[PDB]
């Protein structure tokens, strides 16, 4: 009886796969064209339908490059996804956050009928890579709004993220020298509140790069939470509850998560 719900029944295969079960289809958005942004591409489902909408940013000299994959990977099992480009690559975290809100507006307003048609502009979530997982929970915090939030290997200056009322999972690489997870993921996911959905990846002997390749776990883990969150789809709690093993043999450095989600 959800209306959200998109796409066969989930297994551990199906979301380790490299394409969902959506075909793809594309629209570019350029730089000039793009206001409050440096541009990007959306990715969307061809199926007729509405589905979620995600943006995902980069971070510091970064590309939508960077995060082309991940983005594909999300649409194509029932999302409409924008990689953005930044201003400039130099964007520190709280601009990429004006930039990730800029991306959505884009979408819903100013793309292409191809793209507004596929959209149920209710159901947003944000996303980033280091500075763009920074802005990723800069704009969850100020964006109660917002179905879910997901920073990969996150980076700010500010480690009190206790406005945040939006699911939200933080990954973070075990051996990151640049967003070190003592410093910057751990405390992140430590001062969230503990009455909202929220989950701790740390993926296991991983850089800060480990998200800018095809990842299997980075990819299963992000659409699950996607689908439970953006979607309501309580198909996908059998992934993030109790989660990736944690440990000898298991998939991750380590997993923490406020399950049962309400
Ligand atoms: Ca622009």
């Amino acid at each position: 009886a959800n209306p959200y719900e998109r796409g066969p029944n989930p297994t551990d295969a199906l979301l380790e796969a490299s394409s969902g079960p959506f075909s793809v289809s594309e629209e570019n958005v350029s730089r000039f064209g793009a206001d409050g942004f440096g541009g990007g591409t959306i990715y969307y489902p061809r199926e007729n339908n509405t589905y979620g909408a995600v943006a995902i940013s980069p971070g510091y000299t970064g590309t939508q490059a960077s995060v082309a994959w991940l983005g594909e990977r999300i649409a194509s099992h029932g999302f409409v996804v924008i990689t953005i480009d930044t201003n400039t690559t130099l964007d520190q975290p709280d601009s990429r956050a004006r930039q990730l809100n800029a991306a959505l507006d884009y979408m819903i307003n100013d793309a292409s009928s191809a793209v507004r048609s596929r959209i149920d502009s209710s159901r947003l979530a944000v996303m980033g890579h280091s500075m763009g997982g920074g802005g990723t929970l800069r704009l969850a915090s100020q964006r109660p709004d917002l179905k879910a939030a997901i920073p990969l290997t996150p980076w700010h200056l500010n480690k009190n993220w206790s406005s945040v009322r939006v699911p939200t999972l933080i990954i973070g690489a075990d051996l990151d020298t640049i967003a070190p997870v003592l410093t910057h993921a751990r405390p992140f996911y430590n001062s969230l509140p503990t009455s909202i959905s929220k989950a701790y990846l740390e993926l296991d002997g991983a850089t800060h790069f480990a998200p800018n390749i095809p990842n299997k776990i980075i990819g299963k883990y992000s659409v699950a939470w996607l689908k439970r969150f953006v979607d309501n789809d309580t198909r996908y709690t059998q992934f993030l509850c109790p989660g990736p093993r944690d440990g000898l043999f298991g998939e991750v450095e380590e997993y923490r998560s406020t399950c049962p989600f309400a």
